[PDB]
């Protein structure tokens, strides 16, 4: 269950080991087209996984995550646990960080348009990479609750989506000592993650089609329609399936 990254040394290739781990850290039914396809139902022993992330400053949060969805549910710093005001995480609040002296429920969800909502930014403005990953750790560790929003969301695409998506690891990790405002085409994956997994199940049954298209942006900036299994986001880039 546990995964650990240090960014003290971390590199293109560290990071890539950081998030196979994380990949092999959860539970899978079966693959389809080759991708892992999440467990449906689980003992409670085995629900979370907890990711160990340590900054410059030798600063430790761990992070919860829901095995089925590889959702993020909280963290902990020291004797601190903090959950997202969501249904999904007081459940959670059950089984991980019991030990810790203080548990606050953060103001928000851990959805996106309520992360950008509590934070006054969007994605698009905040940026990513090792070094930004490095400082939303430090926010964190604190709470410095005014940049707490912007940090959850630097630390779910660092973890969550990277996890998800080979292009978004591979972008991430790539850069070691700079930062970068992620394109359209990591936000359209982000964003179509739900919907493009539920049609690739569905198309595994239905001869590799969508029942339901599903519209992403490319590297060129390009809008294109999905509807089959031979798309690239599907045979080089999705790397996790959750059931429904
Ligand atoms: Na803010």
């Amino acid at each position: 269950m546990d995964v650990s990254f240090r960014l003290s040394g971390a590199t293109s290739s560290s990071y890539g080991v950081f998030i196979s781990n994380l990949r092999k850290a959860l539970p899978y039914e079966r693959k389809l087209y080759d991708i892992p396809l999440l467990r449906s139902t689980l003992p409670g022993s085995q629900r979370y996984a907890l990711i160990h992330l340590t900054n410059y400053a030798d600063e430790t949060i761990s992070v919860a995550i829901d095995v089925t969805n590889v959702y993020v549910m909280g963290y902990r710093a020291g004797d601190t646990s903090y959950f997202f005001n969501e249904a999904s995480a007081t459940e959670a609040a059950k089984y991980v960080f019991k030990d810790a002296k203080r548990k606050v429920t953060l103001p928000y969800s851990g959805n996106y348009e309520r992360l950008q909502i509590a934070a006054g930014k969007i994605r698009e403005n905040i940026p990513l990479g090792l070094p930004a990953l490095d400082s939303a750790i430090t926010t964190l560790f604190y709470y410095n609750a005014n940049s707490a929003a912007s940090a959850l969301m630097v630390l779910i695409q660092s973890t969550s989506e990277a996890a998800r998506y080979k292009f978004i690891e591979q972008q991430i990790g790539k850069r070691v000592d700079k930062t970068f405002l992620p394109s359209l085409a990591i936000i359209s994956l982000e964003n179509s993650w739900s919907a493009l997994s539920k049609q690739i199940q569905i198309a595994s049954t239905n001869n590799g089609q969508f029942e339901t298209p599903v519209v992403l942006i490319n590297a060129q900036n390009q809008r294109v329609t999905i509807t089959n299994v031979d798309a690239g986001v599907v045979t080089s880039n999705i790397a996790l399936l959750p059931n429904r």
